[PDB]
């Protein structure tokens, strides 16, 4: 329930990877408890974007985010970045108290960068720490390389599945890589 | 030796934590192999700083970095940021090839932020991933909370010890938290 040591998982899609001139296009939040049971599903926002930014997005993402259906959802969305922030932060505020959960996902150091610039209010609620599953992957690769084979290969259309299968991935690290 | 899957550990001290107006004051690099045996000790640089920045550093760090001896070493250093970059990057280039090792340390997402802005050439050599021991700490705290008690309490005058005791810390996660 909404107390104790629950976790905020999130994933993001951007234009490219340099945040001082690149922008958030999508965000999703998933809250689990400490044992990786999904406890809640936050809002999924496609953030309004200038038609100019979206057409001259850095390519391949042009290819990928046109392919996703995501790009037009930003053309057709009136969700500012503020509103996304305001309701993202409200969402989390009812599942764990300020400053207790880390930011959990895959390669999450790079998401914070954009979170810290564009969604300052949303970041103030997270523990200063990250919990990156991709950090564990590579201890795995260097120590017990065989457990990597029980990770499921792919599939991640929406950001939710990107979150969900990074939660699944941890659970096979939990049972096959950690003492108890 | 200088091949295979060796690791670049580093730690940093800054003025404060907002990089677009805060600056690197110190850097150290330690290379280990994949089993946490220290393989090499890189240069330790105290980066030249304007007397203006250093006096109006964000306080407490004023207290701490005056206390450290670090602050005057920056006043007395002619090491630009470029030189630090140039020889940091040369150092690493002889222990692991470009794009293979992650950036390893404690709460390292926040160091990259400064690395990516101020030392771009040094970052191009790291795997895009971080390996953060502080990520493991909190899986520990949430799953087998008892193993935290074999972590050694503190002591970290220089950046080296900050690196070294984050390498020590992993080794007690290795033996008491991970299957094998
Ligand atoms: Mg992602
Ligand atoms: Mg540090």
């Amino acid at each position: 329930a909404g107390n104790d040591s629950n976790l905020i998982w999130l994933d993001l899609e951007m234009t490219g990877l340099e945040p001082v001139e690149d922008v958030i296009l999508e965000i999703a939040i998933i809250i689990t408890d400490s044992e990786l049971n999904i406890l809640a599903q936050g809002p999924i926002f496609a953030i309004s974007q200038t038609d100019d930014v979206l057409d001259n997005m850095n390519p391949w993402c042009i290819e990928h985010h046109g392919k996703s259906g995501l790009t037009q959802r930003c053309r057709d969305s009136e969700v500012s970045l503020a509103h996304a922030t305001k309701e993202s932060l409200a969402f989390v505020q009812e599942w764990v108290p300020q400053g207790k959960s880390p930011m959990c996902g895959n390669s999450i150091g790079q998401d914070r960068r954009f979170i810290n610039k564009y969604m300052p209010d949303f970041e103030d609620h997270f523990h200063y720490r990250n919990l990156d599953v991709s950090t564990i992957k590579e201890l795995a690769k260097r120590w017990k390389p065989e457990v990597l084979e029980s990770v499921v290969k792919t599939g991640a259309h929406l950001a939710l599945d990107d979150i969900k299968e990074s939660i699944a991935e941890l659970k096979v690290y939990r049972e096959l890589f950690f003492k108890l």
